[PDB]
């Protein structure tokens, strides 16, 4: 008959592993708005090879790289 | 003798058919890698306000901020 563990709630919990801070922006052609990226917080941190950069917007002035 | 004349043509004459002059870029909270900004030129103009921007990309070296 074979008893085949097909039916089981192995699962321990539901976690909702939502990344609700996840902005997906576009670009047109190779141009970008600022507000776009920074719709949530005033500060973007930016990889790039092993490094890792931070543009930042300041009060509503102009933008700018840091680090 | 077998007698068969082979009837499948199916050309796959579509290729890729992806182009990606708006190019589509998501943020993790507030984080983003420079190549996916970068895959295609090696600058990209940001509008801030009424004023315009350009982020740029160094051979491969680091990226700076230019008017």
């Amino acid at each position: 008959m074979m008893t085949a563990s097909d039916r089981l709630g192995a699962d321990p919990t539901q976690a909702a592993s939502s990344p609700g801070g996840a902005r997906a922006v576009s670009i047109v052609g190779n141009q970008i708005d600022s507000r776009e990226l920074f719709t949530v917080d005033r500060e973007i941190v930016i990889a790039h090879g092993d490094d890792r950069y931070r543009l930042r917007l300041t009060s509503q002035n102009k933008l700018i790289l840091t680090k």
